[PDB]
C-alpha cells in the first residue's frame, strides 16, 4: 500500500543520462541469442559467458554502429570465445551453423566474421579474457563454506545473471558473492561465513548486485503474470 515503488525501485531512477543501460530487454535478448547459437554447436556455460562478455565490452566500447547483425557479431563472439577458453570450433563450422540457424540477408563467411573478429579485438584492443564468477563460487564450495545445494542455486543464479550486463559493472567475486547470498538466505549458519568474505570495499557492489539480479526474475516473472 504505502509503497509499490519498490516496482521503480527497479528502474535507474535517473534516467538513461547516468550510469548504464543495464538488464533491459535487448541486454536479456542478446544473451538469449547466444544461449541459442550456442546451444548448437553444444559450447559449455563457460565459453557462453565468455562470449556474451566480449559482446557486452564491445558494445559499450564500440561507438560507431558498422551495420553488423547481431547475429554475426554473437557468432564471432562465439568463435573469439571458443579461441581464447581453449574450445576452438574451425572457422567453418561455426559459418555454416550459423547460416543453418539463420536466414541472414548477408550469408556469413570466412571473411565475413574476420572482419568482425579484427573489428572487436582491435576495439577491445586485444583484452580478450573475461574472468567469471564462478571460480568464487566452485572455491566457496571446496573450502566447506556452502553446501552442494546452495552452490547449485547459486551457479544457476550466475548463469542467468548474464542478461544483465552485470559484468561490466562488478567483479566476478562481487557477483559471486550476491548469488551466494541469494542463494544461502535462509541458511543461519551459512551466511555469517559468507559476510566474512565480503570487505566493505564490495559491500555497496554486492548490494547493487544482488538488486540486479532480483529485478532480472522479477522483469521475467511479471511478463508470465501478464500472460
Amino acid at each position: 500500500w504505502a509503497s509499490s515503488q519498490l516496482t521503480q525501485l527497479f528502474l535507474s531512477t535517473d534516467l538513461e543520462s547516468l550510469e548504464p543501460t543495464c538488464l533491459s530487454k535487448d541486454t536479456i535478448y542478446q544473451w538469449k541469442v547466444v544461449q541459442t547459437f550456442g546451444d548448437r554447436l553444444r559450447l559449455r556455460q563457460r565459453v557462453l559467458a565468455t562470449a556474451i562478455v566480449l559482446l557486452r565490452r564491445y558494445m559499450l566500447k564500440k561507438n560507431e554502429e558498422k551495420g553488423f547483425s547481431l547475429e554475426a557479431l554473437v557468432a564471432t563472439c562465439i568463435y573469439l570465445s571458443c579461441k581464447v577458453e581453449e574450445c576452438p570450433v574451425h572457422i567453418r563450422t561455426i559459418c555454416n551453423e550459423a547460416n543453418d540457424l539463420w536466414s541472414l540477408k548477408v550469408k556469413l563467411s570466412r571473411s565475413n566474421i574476420s572482419e568482425i573478429e579484427f573489428e572487436i579485438i582491435s576495439v577491445l584492443d586485444a583484452f580478450l579474457i573475461v574472468h567469471h564468477p564462478y571460480t568464487s563460487l566452485e572455491q566457496a564450495f571446496h573450502d566447506g563454506i556452502i553446501n552442494q545445494k546452495q552452490l547449485e542455486f547459486a551457479w544457476s543464479i550466475v548463469n542467468d545473471s548474464y542478461a544483465s550486463s552485470l559484468c561490466l559493472m562488478a567483479h566476478p567475486h562481487q557477483l559471486a558473492y550476491a548469488a551466494l547470498l541469494i542463494s544461502c538466505c535462509n541458511d543461519e549458519n551459512t551466511i555469517p561465513k559468507l559476510l566474512d568474505l565480503i570487505k566493505s570495499t564490495d559491500a555497496f557492489k554486492v548490494i547493487l548486485c544482488v538488486q540486479r539480479i532480483i529485478s532480472i526474475y522479477y522483469f521475467e516473472d511479471i511478463e508470465a503474470a501478464a500472460l
